[PDB]
């Protein structure tokens, strides 16, 4: 097993996957690492199994169809994984916790959003469709773009949104386009 957390790349109190060499801090894994269960399989392994059980799940999909899916167990898992993929980028630190807004010449967003709030929402099963989760994710970056205007700090929102969107297309097998 790896000697660092797959998500935050630090050592500490780690839980090891039994089916692959990844390791996790308790609350870096999503969902939080389960109390018992021997053997234990991580989210990367659980996502791989879905694909292996239904190879055709990797054929291309339209985003509009994906968004309307109900949050059944397999779509819940895919959203948890997509969330985890964003936390895997160190630039996710800027979007993790509750923001505040007091900048000359800007007003804060009408509906603030941050990664830990989406994490809790997923944990508490507050999304009924994929669209709910993806809307809150995109809102994080859109709020940041609007607030920071022409400050070059806006680019952090662009950068982390690109990680989100690449992973969204991969995890949900969105049809490749030009
Ligand atoms: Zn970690
Ligand atoms: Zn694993
Ligand atoms: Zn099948």
């Amino acid at each position: 097993n790896s000697n660092i957390c797959e998500v935050c790349n630090k050592w500490g109190r780690l839980f090891c996957c039994d089916t692959c060499p990844r390791s996790f801090h308790e609350h870096c894994h999503i969902p939080s690492v389960e109390a018992n269960k021997n053997p234990w399989s991580c989210i990367f392994c659980r996502i791989k199994t879905i694909q292996e059980r239904c190879p055709e799940s990797q054929s291309g999909h339209q985003e509009s169809e994906v968004l309307m899916r109900q949050m059944l167990p397999e779509e819940q898992l895919k959203c948890e994984f997509l969330l985890l993929k964003v936390y895997c980028d160190s630039k996710s630190c800027f979007f993790a916790s509750e923001p505040y807004y007091n900048r000359e010449g800007s007003q804060g967003p009408q509906k603030p959003m941050w990664l830990n709030k989406v994490k809790t929402s997923l944990n508490e099963q507050m999304y009924t469709r994929v669209e709910g989760f993806v809307q809150d994710m995109r809102l994080i970056f859109h709020n940041h773009k609007e607030f920071y205007r022409e400050d070059k700090f806006t680019r952090l929102g662009i950068q982390v949104q690109d990680i989100f969107e690449k992973n969204f297309r991969n995890i949900f097998a969105i049809q490749e386009t030009s």
